[PDB]
C-alpha cells in the first residue's frame, strides 16, 4: 500500500473514525499531501499545541522555494508572512481595533442584515439556501462594513474566493488575475475620500500620516486584500457548518431558540466541533525537535490537525457532544495557537451568534430540505462547505 494521503474527507458534516484511531495509536504520523510532498500530520491536543506554540515550527518558512509543500501558493510568498509585515509596519494595534465587533453600530447593522437577508428568503419561499443566501452574504456584509467599503462592492470580491482559498497542488492562474485586481481595488480605495470609516478609512488616514510615510502601498492594499478574504471565507464557511450541526440537533436547536443567552455558550462548542479548516493548519521545521515519539527534521513539514486536537478526549471528554457547561469552552483550537492565533476571533463569534439568533428567531422550525447526504462538498479547497445548503421552516 500507500503513503497515508492528506485530507481524509472533504465532507464537513461528520468527523471520520480514522481520526480517533490515528490519534490513539500515532498522533504524529507521516502522510502524503497533494503535491506528492511527505509532511507530519499532529492530531492530538497536546501535540497540537506545542507545535503552534512554538515558532521554530515556522508558518512564514513554508513560502520558502524548494520547500515540501501542503498546496500551491496562491498568493505572493512576501504575503505568506503578512501578519509579520503588519506588526514590522507598526500597523497591529490599529488593525486589531479596526476588526473588533466593538464599533458603534456594528451589532445592530449584523443584526439588520441578517433579518433582511431571511425576510427575503420568507418571502421566497421554501426551499432557502442558507449558504450562497444567508452566511455567505452576511460574512460578506459585514466585512465591507468592517472595512468601510461600499456594500455593493462586496460580490465581486467575494467571487474571488471560490479560486483564492483553493488548495491546489498547483499554481492556478486566476488566482493572480483575481488577486491583482483585487490589489488594484483596495489601491484605489485607499485613494478615495469617500472612505473615511472602517479598517480602510484608518489605513487611508495612517498612509498620509508621517510616522508611516515609509510603509509600502503595496502592503495598505494587501492588508484590505487579506483581512475581506480571509474574514469572509472564515466566518461565511463557519456559520454554513455550525447551521447544519444546529439542524440536527432539534433538541439544542429548540434550547438556544427557548434561552438564547445561552447562544455564546452554544457558537463556543460549534467552534470547538467545527470541520471547516479542510487542511491541517502547516509549519515548517527550523530545527530538529522532538515532537512525541518523531523526531522532526529541519526542512520537514508539520501539518496541525485542528479536528485532531479539538476532539481528543483527553482534553474535551465526550469530545462528540455539544455540552454548554465544559469547564475548559474556549480551550479548542478553532481559532489557532501562539504567534499567529486569529486577530478576527471576537469578530467571528459575534457574526455567528447574531447569525444563529436572528435564524432562530424567524425559522424556528428550520430543518434540512434534502437528506444530509444530498449536500455536495466543495473539494481541494481551504475549507470543507457544501456547495448549497436547502433548508425548509
Ligand atoms: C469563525 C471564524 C474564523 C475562524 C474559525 C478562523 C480561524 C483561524 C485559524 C484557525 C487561524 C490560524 C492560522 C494558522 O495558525 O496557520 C486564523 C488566522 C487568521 N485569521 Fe481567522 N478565523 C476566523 C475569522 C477571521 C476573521 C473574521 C478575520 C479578519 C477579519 C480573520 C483573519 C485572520 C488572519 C489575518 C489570520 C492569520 C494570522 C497570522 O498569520 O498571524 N479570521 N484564523
Ligand atoms: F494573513 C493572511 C495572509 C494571506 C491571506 C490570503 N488572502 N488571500 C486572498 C484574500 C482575498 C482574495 C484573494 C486572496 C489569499 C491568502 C493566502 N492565504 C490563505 C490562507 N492563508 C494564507 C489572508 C490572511
Amino acid at each position: 500500500t500507500v503513503l497515508l494521503e492528506v485530507p481524509f474527507s472533504a465532507r464537513g458534516d461528520r468527523i471520520p473514525d480514522a481520526v480517533a484511531e490515528l490519534r490513539t495509536r500515532e498522533p504524529i504520523r507521516k502522510v502524503r499531501t497533494i503535491t506528492g510532498a511527505e509532511a507530519w500530520l499532529v492530531s492530538s491536543y497536546a501535540l497540537c499545541t506545542q507545535v503552534l506554540e512554538d515558532r521554530r515550527f515556522s508558518m512564514k518558512e513554508t513560502a520558502a522555494a524548494g520547500a515540501p509543500r501542503l498546496n500551491a501558493l496562491t498568493v505572493p510568498p512576501e504575503v505568506v508572512n503578512n501578519m509579520g509585515n503588519i506588526a514590522d509596519a507598526g500597523l497591529r494595534k490599529a488593525v486589531m481595533k479596526a476588526i473588533t465587533p466593538k464599533a458603534p453600530g456594528l451589532e445592530q447593522f449584523l443584526r439588520d442584515t441578517a433579518n433582511s437577508l431571511l425576510d427575503n428568503l420568507i418571502t421566497e419561499g421554501a426551499p432557502a439556501d442558507l449558504r450562497n443566501d444567508f452566511a455567505d452574504p452576511l460574512a460578506t456584509a459585514l466585512h465591507c462594513k468592517v472595512l468601510g467599503i461600499p456594500q455593493e462592492d462586496g460580490p465581486k470580491l467575494f467571487r474571488s474566493l471560490s479560486i483564492a482559498f483553493m488548495s491546489s497542488a498547483d499554481p492556478i492562474p486566476a488566482a493572480k488575475i483575481n488577486w491583482d485586481r483585487d490589489i488594484e481595488y483596495m489601491a484605489g480605495i485607499l485613494e478615495n475620500p469617500n472612505i473615511t470609516t472602517g479598517l480602510m478609512g484608518e489605513l487611508s488616514r495612517l498612509r498620509k500620516d508621517p510616522a508611516y510615510s515609509h510603509v509600502s502601498d503595496e502592503l495598505f492594499a494587501t492588508i484590505g486584500v487579506t483581512f475581506f478574504g480571509a474574514g469572509v471565507i472564515s466566518t461565511g464557511s463557519f456559520l454554513t457548518t455550525a447551521l447544519i450541526s444546529l439542524i440536527q440537533r432539534p433538541q439544542l436547536r429548540n434550547l438556544l431558540h427557548e434561552k438564547p443567552e445561552l447562544i455564546p455558550a452554544g457558537v463556543e462548542e460549534l467552534l470547538r466541533i467545527n470541520l471547516s479548516f479542510a487542511d491541517g493548519l502547516p509549519r515548517l521545521a527550523t530545527a530538529d525537535i522532538q515532537v512525541g515519539d518523531v523526531l522532526v527534521r529541519k526542512g520537514e513539514l508539520v501539518l496541525v490537525l485542528l479536528e485532531g486536537a479539538n476532539f481528543d478526549p483527553e482534553h474535551f471528554p465526550n469530545p462528540g457532544s455539544i455540552e454548554l457547561d465544559r469547564p475548559n469552552p474556549t480551550s479548542h483550537l478553532a481559532f489557532g495557537r501562539g504567534q499567529h492565533f486569529c486577530p478576527g476571533s471576537a469578530l467571528g463569534r459575534r457574526h455567528a451568534q447574531i447569525g444563529i439568533e436572528a435564524l432562530l428567531k424567524k425559522m424556528p422550525g428550520v430543518d434540512l430540505a434534502v437528506p444530509i447526504d444530498q449536500l455536495v462538498w466543495r473539494t481541494r479547497f481551504q475549507r470543507r462547505i457544501p456547495e448549497r445548503l436547502p433548508v425548509l421552516w
